[PDB]
């Protein structure tokens, strides 16, 4: 976060829609008021990602099947600070001067990708994000751990 203390800097005035994932019932409930509180056309959306999703508030880089679908669909994935610095601030700050993240557009798009992982809950989920991304699993992209799936996600274009 590295926002101006004199003049920092303001996000777009658009409605944000926020969706959290695997933060504890305390914080997670701590986000729920601030976004109340800040108000400003954003809204805290209830839970795979409920289709009107902009923004995932989480703790610490993206692990949660949720968070890398929104990874994949060029959502903002923001850090719980994103939303009390915001509230500080007295309006919702610029999600990239905050340290946001949002990777557009999406990647995995129209790519191929081979998972060389036996079967199971986690080449599950990964053909899951895939196929959320627009990509395709195959029956050019080897993937043998969701990190790896992970940083070609975050490092195209």
């Amino acid at each position: 976060r590295s926002p101006s203390p004199v003049d920092p800097k303001r996000g777009a005035v658009q409605p944000r829609y926020f969706i959290t994932t695997s933060l504890t019932e305390k914080e997670r409930n701590s986000v729920m008021e601030a976004i109340q509180k800040l108000g400003q056309r954003a809204v805290l959306v209830d839970n795979i990602l409920p289709l009107n999703t902009t923004h995932i508030v989480l703790r610490g880089p993206p692990r949660s099947v949720a968070a890398l679908c929104g990874v994949v669909s060029s959502k903002w994935l923001v850090q719980p600070s994103y939303v009390f610095d915001s509230l500080g601030a007295g309006f919702w700050l610029d999600e990239e001067v905050e340290g946001g993240l949002r990777y557009f557009p999406p990647p995995l798009r129209c790519q191929r990708f081979l998972l060389t992982m036996p079967e199971g809950v986690v080449k599950t989920m990964l053909q899951r994000v895939v196929e959320f991304g627009g990509g395709e699993v195959v029956g050019v992209v080897v993937v043998s751990s969701g990190d790896e799936l992970l940083r070609f996600a975050i490092s195209r274009d």
